[PDB]
């Protein structure tokens, strides 16, 4: 009672199938009585990249400009572009950040990369000490929603593309279990653009379904192990 | 016949530690009478986001925004924005493509993904079919040069960040080999920042060394195995 869920949305077209999936995830927690929050990264023209503007007035070295450096000192100095500071705002009130998109070269789409970037800075999402197990965010839970052009044979072990754990691990390990994120089982959509309206509407519903009972949910270990073991 | 190479580069800094390893790069490969050209993404101020700005032609469906769709009829009727095409014109002419990065979240910075996104279109990059060794930029090597916050230790199989390679995996395969390129190994300059002025200096020296005899390497075998063991 009282959960809170953040959607980090990445898609260009709201009738998208991804634009589907997001839908029914807002209606879905809505319905449970969740707090829903959707960031909208194309309808806002989110800043991907990182540059001096994450940083307002003053630089902590305005010679040789460190963007790790700068975006820590301006974090505890409250002095991040506001962006930037709403997007934490976000992720500090959420107990579950979903993120939705299209697989973009094995990975997430360049603005959702930059979300990455510029949102998850020192001092907010990891520290020393403070990473994996011990990070930031640890409490949190986050779920990687994701739509592929390949199929699911393509994506085995012995598949053209590998096993989609593969490409997993630097989204699941080294972004969201080292700011200390719980991982939950990806969802993995794949193929729509290749598969029946019957299949398709199956995904969509699997999603919705799957959303049902997300709370009561292990996250997986992630580990090396789970991403590329037996 | 001399040899033609492209280095895409993505820091903010000229001072950096990558912008040493960019300009050691430049300076060598020239010095050996090749054909060199940078693009300094970030002094571009390079556009990572993949949106509906990218073609500028009539829409082979405008009322349902697919940007794979869109970008690949438009690379056919020559209506993507110029930025895409200025980069695709330095990546046909190149022999060899040097990416020069700092990882960030065991990845490309958000502004490279973005090259790697919206340059990289079908019909340019890849066809369905001709992809993985029949992609259309074979005959042409690239190399990724990656510093790390982390230290080798740190990116080994049972180090916490796990193997190095293994986030190498949606990069060198999901996106290069993908599109046809023979990949050569990857220089990885760990945790520069830790470093000593000597050791920084002796990382420095050895992608200078490297590069001597960069056309007598074979590439990898860019496969699971090499990227995962078993
Ligand atoms: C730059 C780029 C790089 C890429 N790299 C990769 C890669 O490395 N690996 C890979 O596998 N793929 C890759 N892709 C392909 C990409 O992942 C897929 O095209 C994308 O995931 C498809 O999702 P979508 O939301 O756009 O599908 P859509 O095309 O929007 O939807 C598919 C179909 O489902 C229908 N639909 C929508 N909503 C519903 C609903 N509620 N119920 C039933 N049907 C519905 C839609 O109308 C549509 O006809 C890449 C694509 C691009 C553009
Ligand atoms: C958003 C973000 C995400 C990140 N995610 C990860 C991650 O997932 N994993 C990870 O391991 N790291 C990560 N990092 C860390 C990042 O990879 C490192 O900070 C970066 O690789 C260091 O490279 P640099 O050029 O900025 O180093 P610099 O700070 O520029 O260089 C270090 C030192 O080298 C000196 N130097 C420059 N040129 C020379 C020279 N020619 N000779 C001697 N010394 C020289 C510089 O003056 C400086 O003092 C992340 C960083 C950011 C900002
Ligand atoms: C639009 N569409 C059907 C589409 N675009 C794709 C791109 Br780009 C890549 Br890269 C891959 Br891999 C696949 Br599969 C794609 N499928
Ligand atoms: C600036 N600096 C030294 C720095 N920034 C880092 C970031 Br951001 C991440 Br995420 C990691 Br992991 C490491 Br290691 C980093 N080291
Ligand atoms: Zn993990
Ligand atoms: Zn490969």
């Amino acid at each position: 009672a009282g959960k809170k869920v953040l959607i980090v949305y990445a898609h260009q077209e709201p009738k998208s199938f991804n634009g589907s999936l997001k839908n029914v995830a807002v209606d879905e927690l809505s319905r449970q009585g969740c707090t829903v929050t959707v960031s909208d990264l194309y309808a806002m023209n989110f800043e991907p990249r990182a540059t001096d503007k994450d940083i307002t007035g003053t630089l902590s070295n305005p010679e040789v400009f460190n963007y790790g450096v700068e975006t820590h000192e301006a974090y505890k100095q409250r002095s991040l572009a506001s962006d930037i500071t709403d997007e934490q705002k976000k992720v500090r009130e959420a107990d579950l950040v979903i993120f939705q998109f299209p697989l973009y070269w094995f990975s997430v789409p360049a603005i959702l990369k930059g979300w990455m970037d510029r949102v998850l800075c020192q001092g907010f999402a990891f520290d020393i000490p403070g990473f994996y197990d011990s990070g930031l965010l640890q409490g949190k839970l986050a779920l990687l929603s994701v739509t592929t052009g390949g199929t699911a044979e393509m994506y085995t072990k012995t598949g053209v593309n590998g096993d989609s754990r593969y490409f997993l691990w630097p989204l699941q390990h080294g972004t969201l279990h080292f700011c200390g994120f719980k991982v939950l089982a990806p969802q993995i959509s794949f193929a729509p653009e290749i598969a029946s309206e019957e299949e398709r509407k199956g995904m969509v519903a699997a999603w919705s379904q799957r959303l049902q009972t997300i709370w009561k949910e292990e996250p997986i270990p992630c580990t090396a192990h789970w991403h590329f073991g037996q």
